């Protein structure tokens, strides 16, 4: 409440960064939305409209949207593919966008936790919150659970945008808008897939095989083991990556274009099948000559998936765990029984987090002991130009952002976008 | 000690169910010994042999082998493949076998738990006692794990075999000698599989897929289940088959003939994939018309491998996991990475069991809450004979089981095997 009078009248529309009276609710906003027929290409399936600001009900919470981040599930619903959102949810348009920073606006009638005028970051896990799974197991495995601003067109590339109470963490003072709204989707996920499936979770001594270091998700995973005693060694494919990822808290580097055991797992038997294990068990030394010898992995860290798996599952430790999100390069997985029941590895699928998973995770950046590391930040006439550049992979290493009501880069308090100046948002 | 004194006389040869004097060990036994120019078909390469009673150290012990167990792993010594035994450890000969039940007739100075006389079955599995895994986690995990029988020439197929203390349970008076040898590796096996893996262990209500329901492994799940409030749902593949493992516990069952689901993972988004998930959405229900609707099994129980892989990792719950020890139809595993990480199902290689998982195995079958199911008992000389009719499947459904020093099917004390008389080991 530092800048309650220091904002514009009552009206029932804004520009960018032309801040409304605390608490007043506008009739209408600025958004990026998507309809079924502009199914294309995030350019042309991304249009601007104004659209009327989202109904709430009992247990959710309305957020003037500072900042935004950029992920490829905007690609895949601007794609309509592997599938359209509008064959999840009933709407005439959507608004994608699933992760943010911002303003509490307007909360419903049994929100007691989260109060107007807090400032706050958004995760993108939701569900329906009444069964068994979300009342005394992992909320994940409830049927009930979906992914806001992917299949919910509520998202965060708008003026504001629509989540529930359980879907708020306190944001990071120390950050930019887009610093604070880049990295809870991929951090959390990141955090689930070494914190999240007992007994194989991380602990002080072990070693991971962190896969695409320079990744989204590589640099949270090397930076998590650092930051928690373990030791991660990464994985690139570009020799200019290497003081990069290991600035981050890297045990070792290693580079997958030396090696050939790329691709599916070659008939058992055959030749091919022993010149694979032959360049494979090369990979496996690369690893002791910076663990020592004898030390195979703890955890490999997947989400490449058909064109690694089956050396993944070769360099594992006895009673390890290789666990994954992805399959960037491929579903058709493979690999050789003998290895994983006689070694008792542990295969495990994993997908994005829950509430106490992203807030562990997001208490690893409070303390300052891990660095969003935004990539790059758009404007928000960039935003579909943001995701064209993810599409095919031109992206820096890291995270990108894009920016909302947040009217340029380097902004960190509200009295800071005020004194900045409001934006026009729809000019051309 | 009922029959102490109504023994034979101390020398250093004996015959079949000749019985020494309590404590006396001949310079001699007969045995079923594997040597590696035999190489080949078990009627082959299981020769028979006068070799010297194996020394034994400070915490092993010496067994007088009563019957013993016919397991698929005999078969795989006797072929050298996929390995000679000879390749593993520096013996001149080999004597296999990996189940059995007899009498303790010495122990090592420092074996207290067990004592001369006592009578007992043997569990296959044997390590070097002394790192971190044995000392505090899971023996399984230690390198030093070896299974006993295989990688051990000091195996049951003789008057007398070689195990460590670890190695030994009480034996349940209620059995034959040849019902008491047959059951405990693979009894153990698939206790591990279902008990050994947190959290993902079976609970009263829970739904569970076993494969081969008839075989030495399916029978076993099937009994656990139901043993245990759970609900094993039975495959198979000759409706001859259907009374026997429904007298068993289990709550339904399925007959794999009737699809074509089986095969690998064909190529994704080709209309095969789309063929494909049509029938096994068909296997699916076949579950639901069991286990009623919108309620997929907890549990996969696994073996067969690259053939239903792809479909077992389609049936199982959100949260579920797909357990297996073998593969025995190809090692080429395949499955859709989508279906694993989105609905988050664990993947776990599992491989024997150790003593404590063994012996609450053994309690269940002590209590007669499950029962050993011996398909059929050999006598001591066609033992190769045994092993070649598992060799290429011909066997009944169950646990075969061969004689060594009971000299006749269905005798249970010692007091029975005297007066049924001593037996040629050796005549032709
Ligand atoms: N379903 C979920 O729960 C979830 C959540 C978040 C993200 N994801 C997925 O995870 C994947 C990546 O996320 P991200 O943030 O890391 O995107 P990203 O920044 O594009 O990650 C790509 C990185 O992976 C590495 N890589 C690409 N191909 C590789 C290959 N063939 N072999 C080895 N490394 C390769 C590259 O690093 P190098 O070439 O230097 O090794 C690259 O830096 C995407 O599929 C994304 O959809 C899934
Ligand atoms: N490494 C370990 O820890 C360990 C320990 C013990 C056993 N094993 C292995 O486990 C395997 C089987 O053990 P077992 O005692 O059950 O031997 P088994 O008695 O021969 O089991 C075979 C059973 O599997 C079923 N089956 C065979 N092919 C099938 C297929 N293509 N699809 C579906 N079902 C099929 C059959 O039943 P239906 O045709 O009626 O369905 C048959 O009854 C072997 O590979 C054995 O080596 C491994
Ligand atoms: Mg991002
Ligand atoms: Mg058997």
């Amino acid at each position: 409440p530092a800048w309650t009078g220091q904002t514009a009248e009552a009206k029932d529309l804004y520009e960018l960064g032309e801040i409304p009276p605390l608490g007043h609710v506008p009739a209408k906003m600025y958004a990026w939305a998507i309809r079924r027929e502009r199914h294309g290409p995030p350019e042309q399936s991304h249009q601007l409209e104004v659209l009327p600001v989202w109904e709430i009900g009992d247990d959710e919470v309305l957020v003037y949207v500072m900042a935004a981040g950029v992920n490829y599930n905007g690609v895949w619903a601007g794609l309509g593919e592997p599938i359209s959102p509008f064959d999840v949810h009933k709407g005439e348009y959507h608004i994608a966008g699933s992760d943010a920073s911002g303003i509490v606006w307007k909360v419903g009638a049994k929100v007691k936790r989260w109060k107007v005028g807090d400032e706050v970051i958004v995760h993108c896990n939701q569900d329906d919150g009444d069964d068994e799974e979300c009342n005394g197991g992992d909320p994940m495995f409830s049927p009930t659970q979906r992914i806001w601003g992917y299949e919910t067109g509520d998202g965060s590339f708008a003026q504001f945008c629509r989540v529930q109470s359980r879907q708020l963490m306190a944001r990071p003072k120390h950050l930019t808008w887009e610093e604070a709204a880049c990295y809870t989707l991929t951090l959390a996920t990141a955090y689930r897939m070494l914190f999240g499936h007992a007994p194989h979770t991380v602990r002080p001594g072990q070693n991971v095989l962190i896969w695409g270091a320079s990744g989204g998700l590589g640099v949270f995973g090397v930076q998590l083991c650092a930051a928690s005693g373990a030791n991660a060694i990464a994985v690139i494919s570009d020799e200019s990556k290497r003081d990069y990822v290991m600035s981050l808290g890297a045990k070792g580097v290693i580079n997958r274009k030396d090696f050939d055991c790329w691709g599916q797992l070659p008939t058992v038997n055959s030749p091919e099948y022993n010149t694979w294990l032959k360049e494979a068990r090369k990979f496996g030394k690369a690893i002791w000559d910076i663990t020592g010898k004898g030390n195979d992995v703890d955890i490999v860290f997947e989400h490449p998936g058909e064109a690694t798996f089956p050396v993944s599952t070769l360099v594992a430790k006895r009673g390890g765990m290789i666990v994954f999100c992805a399959g960037t390069t491929g579903f058709n997985i493979t690999f050789d029984a003998r290895y994983v029941w006689m070694r008792q590895k542990r295969i495990q699928g994993s997908h994005f987090a829950h509430l106490k998973q992203a807030s562990a995770a997001n208490q690893f950046v409070m303390d300052r002991r891990v660095d969003p590391c935004m990539s790059e930040v758009f404007p928000w006439d960039k935003i579909p130009a943001a995701h064209t550049k993810m599409w095919k992979n031109q992206h820096p290493p890291g995270n990108m952002a894009v920016l909302v009501n947040s009217t340029r880069a380097g902004l960190r308090t509200v009295e800071d976008v005020i004194e900045a100046g409001p934006l026009k948002a729809m000019a051309a």
